């Protein structure tokens, strides 16, 4: 998160963090079993680390479980990006608490306007390499299609939206991806791709979770 602000330690209990090894990507808590991050943070091995603050040092409130199943969106396409979405399952059920909490999925998509809260453990720098070891927070608005599809010609479609600011200087970044981006109590977006991080006329572009709450709701019900 570039331009952005220390959440708070557990401030953004549905916050998540995969690690394989290292943390690699972020993810969405959407009940005791299921996350929700991007396509293109697929991996194997993957380990859920929820109640997390510092990643670097335990600090009481973590919960590490592995993932048992990995499920990408049938039609997620690595090249453009679009349906950039995918579940995974946790082995055993996390233990739910303040600090350990699902985020409710949208019932309606986001309106432009719509100030949402954008976090992660991504890159801070906008030029530069800088990783914070505890969770950074960015309030964002949705920004107009229009305004997101004449920064990126030919790039944007029905299943994505950015979010941002024109002018530069806050943004999400690399390390945020697959994390969310939650407008008015629900995850209307995932962290997926942009031009760089912070830059003039280039805001970060977000999988548009609306669009797959049925496929969410459908796949867990039958895994
Ligand atoms: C997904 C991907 C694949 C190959 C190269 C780069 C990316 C990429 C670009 C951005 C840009 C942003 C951003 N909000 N500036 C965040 C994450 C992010 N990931
Ligand atoms: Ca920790």
């Amino acid at each position: 998160i570039v331009g952005g602000y220390t959440c708070g330690a557990n401030t953004v209990p549905y916050q998540v963090s995969l690690n394989s090894g290292y943390h690699f990507c972020g993810g969405s808590l959407i009940n005791s079993q299921w996350v929700v991050s991007a396509a293109h943070c697929y991996k194997s091995g993957i380990q859920v680390r929820l109640g997390e603050d510092n990643i670097n040092v335990v600090e009481g409130n973590e919960q590490f479980i592995s993932a048992s199943k990995s499920i990408v969106h049938p039609s997620y396409n690595s090249n453009t990006l679009n349906n950039d979405i995918m579940l995974i399952k946790l082995k055993s059920a996390a233990s739910l608490n303040s600090r350990v909490a699902s985020i409710s999925l949208p019932t309606s998509c986001a309106s432009a306007g719509t100030q949402c809260l954008i976090s992660g453990w991504g890159n801070t720098k906008s030029s530069g390499t800088s990783y914070p070891d505890v969770l950074k927070c960015l309030k964002a608005p949705i920004l107009s299609d229009s305004s997101c599809k004449s920064a990126y010609p030919g790039q944007i479609t029905s299943n994505m939206f950015c979010a941002g600011y024109l002018e530069g200087g806050k943004d999400s970044c690399q390390g945020d991806s697959g994390g969310p981006v939650v407008c008015s109590g629900k995850l209307q977006g995932i962290v997926s791709w942009g031009s760089g991080c912070a830059q003039k006329n280039k805001p970060g572009v977000y999988t548009k979770v609306c669009n797959y709450v049925s496929w969410i709701k459908q796949t867990i019900a039958s895994n």
